């Protein structure tokens, strides 16, 4: 065997609604971790104003 | 041996993330860096107006 691979995991109705289920969540994640993320750097730049200005 | 060197370290899909991948984290320290540096000058600019005030 050279090589093995599966392709193709399916339900008829239900893979389609995976993949966009799964596109989907993948959105949400995005936004979520975004908005994490800049909100810690945000907290970041006005400490270092502050300490700038003192 | 007149020279040796590496060349094209890859894969091909990967050497492309590679680059993104550089680009994009590059460029954020760039901001970081200029943030702080323009800071500085912000500092600079308050003290020469307070000395020529002066």
């Amino acid at each position: 065997l050279d090589d093995v691979s599966l392709t193709h995991l399916t339900f008829g109705k239900e893979f389609t609604e995976a993949v966009e289920a799964k596109q989907v969540a993948q959105q949400e994640a995005e936004r979520a971790r975004f908005v994490v993320e800049k909100a810690e750097q945000q907290k970041k730049a006005a400490i270092i104003s502050a300490e700038g200005d003192s």
